[PDB]
């Protein structure tokens, strides 16, 4: 329970993989996947590590956030795909940053992480 899973195929056209049940999402910028191809991408986000529902362990699990298992371990990309996950830690904003600049913290709600090799 309390688990959010999202499985779906992508293409060079572009798309996104988001799980409202959790929040984490994955944007596929036009160019991450080759044309005339279908890249099956999925992932499961959840606060519980033991409550994780069986998806595809033997297939290959690639953890990203506190507990988020991407699709099959080993999925190259021809473009830095956008991945967003909850940080849950305000210790990456206050560090000699700009007092009048939003960049000093306007990125705590979600961690912008690019993936070019699963």
């Amino acid at each position: 329970t309390v688990v959010a899973t999202a499985r779906g195929i992508f293409n060079s056209n572009g798309g996104v993989l988001s799980s409202i049940e959790t929040g984490v999402s994955i944007i596929i910028p036009q160019g991450a996947i080759p044309e005339g191809v279908e890249q099956e991408i999925y992932f499961k986000v959840c606060r519980d590590n033991s409550i994780l529902p069986p998806l595809d362990k033997e297939k290959g699990e690639t953890l990203l956030s506190p507990l988020v298992a991407a699709g099959p371990h080993g999925l190259k990309f021809l473009k830095p795909v956008e991945l967003r996950l909850p940080h849950c830690d305000p210790k990456t904003w206050q560090n000699k940053c700009l007092p009048g600049d939003p960049n000093y913290l306007v990125g705590a709600n979600c961690v912008s992480v690019l993936i070019d090799h699963f």
